[PDB]
DNA sequence: CGGCAGTACTG
DNA sequence: CAGTACT
DNA sequence: GCCG
């Protein structure tokens, strides 16, 4: 990154504005920084930096008082709230708005928290997890979790096909949790398998805790046996095979390359989701549907690449 | 002016 | 529904 | 915050 100087500033606004709930600015400023971080050169005139898409004249106004000063003033007066409000939102299931009512009510430490608020269960869990579900793995472990996983499903099953989605498929050496996506190539045998699957995972002990337990989602906590092993963040997402490709995509992300891949999407009056891609769709004035379309045939990931007019590109340059 | 992705749970 | 989460 |  050529611009880090700048960047490291910035992200200290971007996080601010994030966690007091001020999504779009937040979102403006992340998208500035990544602009910037994948600038070939370094950022040296104020027409320079405004001459970069997601750099506009308030952020190049910013760059350019980072540059002469080597600081930006902004920094003084950010809440003292923030760094609380960070470490109230980093419990899992406990977002802006919880941090804030917190923080009103006069709580200032997790100590507050764990003794006088009132917590979800899913709350509580994040709590009883915090420091684990902030720490990354191995990839090699997530490969263990992942085979854990697809020899439960197996063992129902053997049609059944398992595959480890998010950074541990766009290669990253170290991973924040596991997302498996399950399906079978017969369209059929997929329904109704997690009763039986999470019941399998939780004989084992490998199942902890469970945050979400849907029709066609499971979002948990896992822990490889033996010592040494930390609590992980597991996903489990089931799908009917027409809908595979859609969401190995969708599961693959990056969550930037999705936002951005639906966003060209729609411009092309199609829709994009976990489910398919929708062509002739109708939206208001606004960009909401109001009317549904067509589905289109998508068998790979390359065909919705290829549907939108795009090079396919592999998971690892899928890493925004 | 106003969208900024689209969807799934929770209670 | 608002809130939070997933990529 | 940025951009159409
Ligand atoms: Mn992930
Ligand atoms: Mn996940
Ligand atoms: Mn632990
Ligand atoms: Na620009
Ligand atoms: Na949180
Ligand atoms: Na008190």
């Amino acid at each position: 990154n050529h611009n880090l100087h700048i960047t490291e500033k910035l992200e200290v606004l971007a996080k601010a504005y994030s966690v007091q709930g001020d999504k779009w600015r937040a979102l403006g400023y992340a998208k500035a920084i990544n602009a910037l971080k994948s600038f070939h050169k370094p950022v040296t005139s104020y027409q320079e930096a405004c001459s970069i898409p997601g750099i506009g004249k308030r952020m190049a106004e910013k760059i350019i008082e980072i540059l002469e000063s080597g600081h930006l003033r902004k920094l003084d007066h950010i809440s003292e709230s923030v760094p609380v409000l960070e470490l109230f939102s980093n419990i899992w299931g406990a977002g802006t708005k919880t941090a804030q009512m917190w923080y009103q009510q006069g709580f200032r430490s997790l100590e507050d928290i764990r003794s006088q608020a009132s917590l979800t269960t899913q709350q509580a869990i994040g709590l009883k997890h915090y420091s684990d579900f902030l720490e990354r793995m191995p990839r090699e472990e997530a490969t263990e979790i992942e085979q854990t996983v697809q020899k439960a499903a197996q063992a129902f099953n053997s049609g059944l096909l398992c595959v480890a989605c998010g950074s541990y498929r766009r290669g990253k050496a170290t991973c924040g949790d596991v997302d498996v996506l399950i399906t079978h190539p017969d369209g059929r045998s997929h329904r109704g398998i997690f009763s039986r699957l999470l019941d399998s995972l939780r004989q084992e002990g490998f199942l902890t805790d469970d945050l979400v337990k849907g029709e066609t989602k499971y979002l948990g906590v896992c822990r490889l046996p033996g010592p040494g092993r930390r609590h992980r963040r597991l996903d489990i997402i089931v799908v009917p095979y027409s809908e595979f490709a859609c969401a190995l995509l969708y599961f693959t992300g990056s969550a930037h390359f999705n936002r951005s891949m639906r966003a060209l999407a729609k411009t092309k009056g199609m829709s994009l989701s976990e489910h398919a891609l929708s062509t002739a769709v109708v939206r208001n004035t606004h960009g909401a549907k109001v009317g549904p379309g067509r589905v289109l045939p998508t068998p790979t990931e390359k065909d919705v690449f290829r549907l939108l007019g795009l090079p396919y590109r592999e998971p690892a340059e899928r890493d925004w």
